[PDB]
């Protein structure tokens, strides 16, 4: 279950909503989904899903079996970047709007999140997963190249600047895990320069994001996670 | 190094200057899934088509990564064919039909199966093309249609989401197009895949606005 403040958040969304979220506290892809939300100010209740002993609901709506997943109004949805469009679209009075109104800035942030789900995502995985010290050292420099490819645009504080959106959201969830690379993989955001220093300081001081963070798992424990997602491949 | 056919003729009436450019590839099915919407939508355009062998150094300053589709629209720039798609549709809100829908549920759920389109099949559709043995295309090929099959078991018909055409259609209609390829190469056929595929891609090549947009063939090289 959820720790730290976000157990406050959990406790605070177990009445029933139109729209309920099936969530795993763990998650850095429902991470990206529960920020949506909480910067929204949404209803929604949150369910915690055990993907060791998953419901049997949760898979007649989401056969699939993959969190974040939603239900909404009788209808269920699941990936964590069309969630958080979704929302943008179904509660549309409810701002922050995270691809902004801007058609061509919305063009903009889907970009760069493709950018972050792409590149950024999958590099960390890689490097989590890297065995000899010479592949760990090739994939954090491919690390540090695709973080960099970002904050060569990050006007700042966030990636827009002052507007909060889509792209800081898809990847602060893996700022708030790259402790694990600095621990155990030789990372360091200075290495990745200066932008990334600011900018991953001002993802994990939102107060959104905050709202989301348990206590920090141990490297047995994500590297688990991975072994996992490596078996259902 | 040019558009033919009916392509050809379409290329041939967006040569007037408009507010939007589009940087294009009469070979490219990427292109081509861009091109389709605007056709849909009524959406002027100017066609400019970029030889991939000397590329205009305006089209490189303004899109240094250098693929096609992009376009130019307003003194801003853009690439990435299903980010197109859906720029059509925010940037010309008035111009239908809305290709994602206007429903938020039904939108997910396009973008659900336009991810299944752009992430499985076209990809898989691609392996098959490059892979050179046995081995790997006996593999690719069955890959092939599984994702065909569940591709299929959600088209309602004649389109996707039944009968109002989408951006689920869109992102595959090129690769319909072109799947000539698999059959004259690859031990491929649609009727492998189903009837239902057979019938779902003949409403997808007979489409107008694919029509439109549609070169003679090119040969597996
Ligand atoms: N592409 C998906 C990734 C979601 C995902 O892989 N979630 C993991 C947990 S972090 C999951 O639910 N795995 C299924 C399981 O463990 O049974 C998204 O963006 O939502
Ligand atoms: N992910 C891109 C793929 C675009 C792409 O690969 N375009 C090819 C033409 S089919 C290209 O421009 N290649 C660069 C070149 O050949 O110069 C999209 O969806 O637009």
């Amino acid at each position: 279950h959820a720790t730290g403040l976000a157990a406050k958040t959990v406790e605070q969304h177990q009445a029933p909503q139109d729209l309920v979220l099936y969530a795993g506290w763990f998650c850095p892809y429902v991470q990206r989904s529960w920020i949506s939300l909480e910067e929204k100010g949404i209803p929604y209740q949150y369910k915690e899903v055990n993907p060791y002993k998953k419901e049997q609901h949760f898979l007649d709506i989401n056969p699939k079996g993959l969190v974040p997943a939603i239900e909404y109004k009788g209808k269920a949805m699941y990936e964590s970047l069309i969630l958080c469009e979704f929302f943008e679209d179904a509660f549309p009075e409810h701002t922050p709007h995270l691809l902004t109104t801007d058609p061509f800035d919305r063009a903009y942030v889907r970009l760069w999140v493709d950018h972050v789900s792409k590149q950024i995502v999958p590099t960390f995985m890689r490097l989590v997963l890297a065995q000899e010290p010479e592949k760990q050292q090739e994939h954090l420099a491919d690390f540090y190249k695709g973080l960099r490819t970002l904050t060569d645009k990050v006007r700042g504080p966030y990636f827009l600047g002052a507007q909060f959106s889509l792209v800081d959201i898809a990847l602060a969830p893996w700022v708030l895990r790259d402790y694990i690379l600095a621990e155990n993989r030789g990372y360091e955001r200075e290495a990745a320069g200066s932008a990334w220093v600011a900018y991953a300081k001002a993802l994990e001081t939102r107060e959104s994001v905050l709202r989301t963070q348990s206590d920090k798992e141990h490297y047995a424990q994500i590297y688990a996670r991975y072994l996992r997602n490596e078996a259902q491949s």
